[PDB]
């Protein structure tokens, strides 16, 4: 096919086309992109004296354990504590474990922190070391260090303990530890509360992220991230929602919550830590608020609503206001942040088409009352595009879609037909899911990919060249969901994967990378596609450099040559860059073959007149410059 390209750009690409979607689910905050190693570690939201409550911990020994609603807790946020038991007649090691998020990752590179409470519910005359480290799975220590304690501590007193480890460990198959010696101990009881154990942090961020995980999606040059939600903002009560004030703070003062999708979060990874990583990778957000629905049908009345509006407005405050104005922001400036972070973009609710009898007066109320407080945001709405009609007039709406690797390049023309009436449109969710398009949320056998494939992230690249032809209206896109622990995963497929020790790069990553490491601001349009074809192309060009980048989606089975025409330009490159994302329609990225399907990056004569094979089932970028 001969693809001629106009050297007049038709509209700016805006900077946000590219982004990220997060809520915590498969694990992706808690066990995931938040660096805490110790799961359950403060047992928030369980029921006291119950194996439940015990998840992730195990005695050393003969240690008796149980989980208390204790008397006189650390922090009334923290209401349950380990009470740990030595029998009489004691000796040798007794203490219990942590699995961790399914194993821990012990490297010989990194220094750990481990801190804990502790008190003597009755005062006594123990005197010993309480230890504190890392051991294979087998028992065998890779790290520890002690601190001298006593049977007369009753008061709540903390233990900040650094670890070194004497060597890395074969796998992940280790665990924290907490030991006394069991002579010296035999009788006692102590109670502990508020565990945690990090490595070094992306950034040296004191309560931050894991490194790997953070510097993959950096290294996607995503513009924005969409949070807290997705399903996870909304709880399934009214009191289960999502709350920003609970996520500030002091981890003692943090009672976390059950989410959405079957565990607790603690909320370590709160409004401040997003900030925060926000601010070191360049990226905007996209904050929602909650918006009187929660996931098991209530909405809340109208004359309901002012208490919840006023909480967005006190969330939206800690992240731009001035200290000097309201009690947010004092915060914010007290956490140690007196600048305002960037904020452009709220959403109000997730997916209020669900609830479309009362959303115009929840985004009536929200949007009325945010709008006055907030003149320069733009609120973003989630019921489907102009039905209901909503008052304000929304100037965004946020679309979903997950469907089959087909129908993405079939749809490639999603927004070619939409008016130009001033409504920008966020893809906040997409991504090819399953080849059954009748049980598409089904099982593997029955289609469900349990991680992208070489077909869909074709499929999506496919649609994506429509994202970007028409970003004129189209401001900002994000696949859902970004992260996946493969040993505890709730949906599927997902955009980066990783278990304890290791990330896991899908082929719908490399083409979410490809398209927003090659993106220009000026739009130059070609020759248009075949609606409904599988081979799909969109042009960008970098106004200040000239670099121009030509992105080629075969979505098909069989091979397509394209002859391009730049002989409309002054100038053309006489090489370029190719890089190419391809493979077997069917191949993934998995943690048996992590670096299955990677993409291949050469140079290639160019000009104005240039041909390219476009391989079956391939994602191919061709930078040149031209002026
Ligand atoms: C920018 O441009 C867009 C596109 O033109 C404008 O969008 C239109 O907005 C109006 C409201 O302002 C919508 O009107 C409502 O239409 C429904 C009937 O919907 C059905 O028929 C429509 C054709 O008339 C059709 O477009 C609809 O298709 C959509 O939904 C289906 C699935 O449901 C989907 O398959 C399509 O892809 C579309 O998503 C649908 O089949 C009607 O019932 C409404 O009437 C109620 O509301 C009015 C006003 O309050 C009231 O007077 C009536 O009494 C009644 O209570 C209402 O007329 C129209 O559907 C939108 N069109 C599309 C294509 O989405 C938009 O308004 C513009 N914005 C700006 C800022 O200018
Ligand atoms: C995150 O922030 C949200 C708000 O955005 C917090 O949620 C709000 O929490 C408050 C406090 O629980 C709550 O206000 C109460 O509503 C109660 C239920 O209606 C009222 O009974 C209560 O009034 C009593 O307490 C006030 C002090 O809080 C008094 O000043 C008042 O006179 C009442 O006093 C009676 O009761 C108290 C015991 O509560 C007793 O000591 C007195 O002697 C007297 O008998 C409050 O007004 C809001 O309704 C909640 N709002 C929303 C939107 O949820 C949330 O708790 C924060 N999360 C964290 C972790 O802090
Ligand atoms: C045991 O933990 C303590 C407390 O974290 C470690 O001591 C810190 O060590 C660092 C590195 O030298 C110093 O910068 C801090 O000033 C120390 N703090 C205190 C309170 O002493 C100690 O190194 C650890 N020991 C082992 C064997 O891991
Ligand atoms: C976490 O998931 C990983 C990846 O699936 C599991 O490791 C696999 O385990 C199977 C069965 O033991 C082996 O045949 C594979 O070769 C393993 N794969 C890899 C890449 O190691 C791991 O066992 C899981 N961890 C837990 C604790 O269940």
């Amino acid at each position: 096919v001969t693809v001629t390209v106009n050297k007049n750009p038709s509209h700016t690409v805006p900077s946000t086309l590219y982004g990220l979607m997060f809520e915590d689910i498969n694990h992706s905050g808690d066990g995931g992109l938040y660096a805490e190693l110790l799961q359950n570690r403060a047992f928030q939201q369980v029921t006291p004296n119950t194996a439940a409550a015990l998840a992730a911990w195990h005695p050393i020994s003969n240690a008796k354990l149980a989980v208390i609603q204790d008397p006189s807790p650390v922090s009334n946020a923290l209401p349950n504590s380990l009470q740990f038991s030595v029998p009489s007649g004691s000796s040798g090691r007794v203490g219990f474990t942590n699995e961790g998020f399914w194993g821990i990752k012990v490297d010989s590179t990194w220094t750990y922190k481990a801190s804990l409470f502790f008190r003597f519910p009755t005062s006594s005359s123990f005197s010993g070391a309480l230890t504190v480290g890392l051991q294979t799975n087998a028992g065998r220590v890779l790290a520890q260090n002690s601190t001298q304690i006593r049977g007369t501590t009753t008061k709540w007193t903390q233990i900040n303990l650094e670890l070194h480890p004497t060597a890395s460990a074969p796998d992940v198959s280790n665990s924290f530890f907490v030991t006394i010696d069991g002579a010296a101990g035999a009788g006692q009881t102590i109670n502990f509360a508020m565990f945690s154990l990090f490595p070094p942090t992306f950034k040296n961020r004191p309560n931050g992220l894991r490194a790997d995980i953070a510097e993959t999606l950096a290294e996607m040059g995503p513009s924005f991230f969409r949070f807290p939600g997705g399903n996870n903002l909304e709880g399934q009560t009214t009191a289960t929602r999502w709350q920003w004030n609970a996520t500030v703070g002091s981890l003692l003062d943090r009672p976390g919550r059950v989410g959405d999708w079957g565990y607790v979060n603690t909320d370590g990874l709160g409004l401040l830590e997003y900030l925060q990583f926000f601010e070191d990778t360049g990226m905007e957000p996209i904050m929602a608020v909650w918006a009187g629905y929660s996931l098991g049908g209530t909405s809340l009345a109208e004359n309901q609503l002012a208490p919840y509006i006023q909480q967005a407005i006190d969330q939206i405050n800690f992240v731009i206001g001035d200290p000097a104005k309201s009690a947010p922001a004092a915060l914010r400036a007290s956490l140690g942040h007196p600048e305002p972070f960037t904020l452009r973009f709220v959403e109000v609710g997730n997916e209020d088409f669900f609830a479309a009898g009362s959303y115009p007066y929840r985004w009536h109320d929200f949007v009325t009352a945010l709008q006055a407080q907030f003149p320069q945001i733009r609120f973003i709405a989630t019921t489907n595009a102009w039905n209901p009609v909503l008052s304000p007039v929304p100037q965004s709406y946020d679309v979903h879609v997950y469907q089959t690797p087909t129908w993405f390049y079939q749809n490639a023309f999603y927004y070619d037909g939409f008016q130009r009436n001033g409504t920008t449109y966020f893809e906040g969710e997409y991504a090819a899911i399953s080849t059954n398009a009748n049980d598409l949320f089904g099982t593997v056998a029955d289609g469900r990919l349990a991680f992208p494939t070489v077909q869909s992230a074709t499929g999506e690249a496919a649609f994506m060249t429509g994202l970007e032809r028409n970003s004129d209206i189209v401001f900002a896109a994000s696949y859902a969901p970004l992260l996946q622990h493969v040993n505890s995963t709730q949906w599927t497929p997902d955009l980066v994967s990783y278990d304890a020790g290791s990330v896991i790069k899908s082929t719908s990553f490399f083409a979410q990378k490809l398209f927003a490491l090659n993106k220009g601001d000026q739009y130059l349009p070609s020759t248009l596609p075949t609606n409904g074809g599988t081979l799909h192309w969109s042009i960008t060009r970098a106004s200040s450099s000239g670099k121009t980048f030509i992105k080629i989606a075969n979505a098909g089975s069989s091979a397509q040559s394209l002859t391009f025409q730049l002989t409309q330009f002054n100038s053309v490159s006489s090489t370029g860059t190719l890089q190419v994302l391809t493979g077997p329609e069917t191949a993934s990225n998995t943690p048996e073959a992590p670096q299955a399907i990677v993409p291949k990056t050469s140079t290639i004569g160019t000009g104005k007149t240039f041909t390219y094979n476009a391989p079956a089932f391939s994602v191919s970028v061709i930078t040149v410059t031209t002026n």
